[PDB]
Parts: C-alpha cells; sequence; structure tokens
C-alpha cells in the first residue's frame, strides 16, 4: 500500500521535527531566510530550496505519491545545504547529523 | 543635549541592524525561539529577554529617556546571551563581536 | 550528462581512494553473507550493492545520468542502514562514507 | 544579597588580574600614564579615568554598595579606551578581549 508507506514517512517527519534532534534540526525547520542574512547569491545557487515546514505542508496537503517522492525532497534539503555552505561550516555539521537520523529511519520502512 | 545623544544611539542601532554585521547579528534580530529550539529552561534563567527588535521599537516610540537607558537594554541583551550559554558556544562568539561594534560606537558619544 | 558523469566518476574514485579506506572497506565488495553466517542477509536485502559493482557499471558506461549513479550508491548505504542496528560500527562507517559522498555529489555541476 | 554579589564581583576582579589574561590585561592594571606616553590631551578627552587597581582599591575599601557600581566602573574603563583610541589600535583589541572575559563572568553572577 502507498499511504501505508506514507504514514511511515510521516512518522519520520514527526521525529525530525521533534525536540530530541532540535539541536541540529532547527536550521531546517523553516526555509533559509536569505533576506535577513544578506545572502544575495542564495537563490542563484539554490534553484529549488526546501525545508521541513515545506515537507510538512506537502505531507498534510497530500502531494506525495510514494515514499521515494518524500525522500527525494528531504535529500534535496540536505544537498542544498551541502551545496551552499563550505564543508567546515556549522550547518553542514548539523545537516549531516540530521540526515543520518533520516537515512536510518527511512531505511527501516517496510 | 540628551536628544542629540539619542540621535547618536539610533545611528548605532541602525549599524547593528545593518546587513554589514548580519553574520553575527542575526541571532539578536528577534527573540530567541525557545519553543522551537527546545529551551524549557530559557525563561527560568533569562527573566527579561531583549532583542534588537525590542530596542528598535522602544527607539521608534521615543520611550528612551537618555543614552544610558539605551545602553542598559543593549547590554542586557548581550548579558542574557552570556548567562544562558556556555563560553565555547558559537552565539557567545557572535554576541561578543556584535558587542564590540556597539561598545566602540557607544564610546564615541557626544 | 557525461560532463556530469565525469564528475561522478571522480566522486567514485574519491570513495575508493586510500584517504577513506578506514571506513570504506566494508563497502568495497559484496557483504560476504556466507562468511559471516548471516543466513538472513538476502532475506532482508533484496538488491545488494558494493562500490566495485558500482565501478564495474561505471566502466561499462551503464549510467544514463547522475541520478542513476546516486541511486545505486544510496541503495548501498541504505541496505547497511536497514540490515544493521544503529549502535553497530558499520552504521557509523557508512555514515562517514556517505557524508563524503553526499557533500561531493552536491558540489557537482 | 549585596555582599554575595560583591563577593562574586570580587572573584571577577581577581580573575581579571590573574596571570591567564596578562597578555591583554597589562594596559589596564594601572592608570594610563599620560606622562610616559607623551599625551598632552589624554586627560582633556577622558574626564573620569579608571583602571583595575583603582577598582581593586575601591573593592578593598568597600566603596561599592552593589554589583552595578562595580560593573559601571569596569565599563567606564573599557569605554575610556574605546573613546581615546582608534579601532585599528592594539589597545582596542586588548580592551575587547579583556572586556569579553569580564562581561561573561559578570552575567554568570547571581
Ligand atoms: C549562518 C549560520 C551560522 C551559525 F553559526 C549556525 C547556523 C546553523 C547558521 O545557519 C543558519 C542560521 C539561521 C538561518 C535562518 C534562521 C535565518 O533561516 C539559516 C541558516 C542556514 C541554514 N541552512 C540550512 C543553510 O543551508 C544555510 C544557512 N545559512 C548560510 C549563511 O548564512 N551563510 C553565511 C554567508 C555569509 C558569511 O559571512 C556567514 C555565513
Ligand atoms: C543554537 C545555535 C547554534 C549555532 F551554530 C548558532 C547559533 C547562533 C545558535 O543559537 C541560536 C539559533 C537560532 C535562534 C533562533 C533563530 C531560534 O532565535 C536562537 C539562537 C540563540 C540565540 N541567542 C541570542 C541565545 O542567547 C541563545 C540561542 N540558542 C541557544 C540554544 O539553542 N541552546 C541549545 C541548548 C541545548 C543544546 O542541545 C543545543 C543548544
Ligand atoms: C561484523 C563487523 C565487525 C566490525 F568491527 C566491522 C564491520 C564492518 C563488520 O561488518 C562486516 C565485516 C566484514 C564484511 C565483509 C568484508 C566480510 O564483507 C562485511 C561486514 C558488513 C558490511 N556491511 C556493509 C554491512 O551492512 C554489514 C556487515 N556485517 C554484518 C555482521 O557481520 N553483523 C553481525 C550480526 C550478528 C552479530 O552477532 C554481530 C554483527
Ligand atoms: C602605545 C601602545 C602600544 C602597544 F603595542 C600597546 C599598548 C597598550 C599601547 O598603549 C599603552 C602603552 C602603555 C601604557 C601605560 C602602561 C604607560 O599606561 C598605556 C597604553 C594605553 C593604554 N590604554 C588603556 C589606553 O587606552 C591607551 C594607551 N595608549 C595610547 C597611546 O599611547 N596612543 C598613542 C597616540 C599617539 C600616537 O602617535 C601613538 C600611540
Amino acid at each position: 500500500k502507498l499511504s501505508e508507506q506514507l504514514k511511515h514517512c510521516n512518522g519520520i517527519l514527526k521525529e525530525l521535527l521533534s525536540k530530541k534532534h532540535a539541536a541540529y534540526a532547527w536550521p531546517f525547520y523553516k526555509p533559509v531566510d536569505a533576506s535577513a542574512l544578506g545572502l544575495h547569491d542564495y537563490h542563484d545557487i539554490i534553484k529549488h530550496p526546501m525545508d521541513l515546514s515545506t515537507v510538512k505542508r506537502k505531507m498534510e496537503n497530500r502531494d506525495y505519491r510514494d515514499a521515494q517522492e518524500f525522500a527525494a525532497d528531504v535529500r534535496l534539503m540536505f544537498s542544498n545545504c551541502y551545496k551552499y555552505n563550505p564543508p567546515d561550516h556549522d550547518v553542514v555539521a548539523m545537516a549531516r547529523k540530521l540526515q543520518d537520523v533520516f537515512e536510518f529511519r527511512y531505511a527501516k520502512m517496510p
């Protein structure tokens, strides 16, 4: 079943947004505020931004056919991070920790 | 007299808020989202929260008697950072660099 | 897309390189289920994947675009993440190798 | 209670004076020596000088009714520096490095 998978994706997303992982999840909770930061190049480099509050909306909206679609957007999020920042920056540190939460639980789907 | 000083303070606040210093000013731009971060003790420890936004509004209402009441609040902000956080934490290092901008320009007061 | 694939082929070369061997070697060849007495590997892991199956496919010009390359690599980390418990060393060794992958994939033009 | 706070402020001042920080505290252990420096204007510009010994001496004499009066002099000290000197000068870097030691430990105070 497809939503049988999708409510397991939805459970992952609860976990990502949950407190336990907030120390490193917080910069993905909402989309990078390129305006407040002075990021004149952000939207030239990230053609398709993506963050967990977008993923939560698309989940509540029911825009997701399969769990591959879910996973595709979450990886997009992390890769935008890895693309925009240097490897030594603190966001990359965080984004890794979170992704490793995601990749693990995602791999335990039936 | 004490309003040519407040004019000078406004020029400071505008430099703090300026995009030049955004790299380390951003965490002070609005309140510290305790609920999102998971900070259940932030309001235990920090009894009088303060952000450059709070400062800007108090200036915009002309609710500052003199330059010292200005400085009280901008220091209260930095203190709260320094109280809530460890010394090794990135915010503190951001808070210090911002304070250095403030403290220097507050010292060139007429 | 071969311009993109030149870049993937470099990432693959980087993964197999000596720099990362510390944590790369459990993914170098197929997991040896005979060896380990893991009678339940192939029950749980339907589509196995190693870096040198990936190299074999790279050399055969099998990859259409970078998605196909990245799919087979992520599949590799995922089998590991699925088969194993989180506390296990390979789960950390895979996570270290993947970060190296995901970063460098993300820089791709 | 006041002499608990002033006990703590006392410990700050002992920390300021300590060997750890002496690389950047040395321009502040004693009064700025206008005479040694050939500075016929230092006292025109800085009406109310201050330094750590003057603070140590007041701490010794119990001239401080509370923690604010402590901090206000320790800040008048860093301010006198930021007011007299250019920002490119070593003293300003020193005053800052030492101030950030002070400001931190001051906020930890109950
Ligand atoms: C910038 C930064 C500094 C830090 F110390 C810790 C984090 C997490 C940081 O990253 C962010 C902090 C806040 C925010 C807000 C709340 C505004 O959306 C976003 C990020 C951030 C998040 N994500 C996912 C990213 O991919 C990139 C982010 N930020 C990039 C960024 O701001 N770079 C600047 C570039 C200019 C330099 O002088 C300083 C660094
Ligand atoms: C946490 C953090 C990491 C980092 F690399 C850079 C900053 C600025 C950080 O601090 C903040 C990031 C975002 C925000 C938002 C946007 C939610 O208002 C606030 C802070 C923050 C800002 N200020 C001024 C503070 O004094 C404290 C702040 N944040 C503290 C904080 O998040 N603590 C937790 C404590 C639990 C730990 O497991 C992880 C850290
Ligand atoms: C078992 C083990 C211990 C260790 F310290 C490091 C690794 C990589 C280990 O795992 C492997 C060791 C060798 C090999 C060889 C080279 C023979 O293909 C493979 C693995 C291995 C690799 N990958 C990618 C995996 O996902 C899982 C692997 N090994 C699973 C494994 O052996 N599990 C057992 C399960 C039974 C338990 O009692 C103890 C752990
Ligand atoms: C001049 C200088 C050079 C240096 F590498 C480091 C310091 C601290 C320097 O400043 C001082 C050196 C000695 C002393 C003594 C110990 C005599 O009180 C004080 C200072 C000094 C300290 N503090 C807190 C100040 O605010 C200012 C100080 N001195 C300013 C000063 O000397 N400026 C002149 C201005 C004229 C210029 O042509 C050359 C430099």
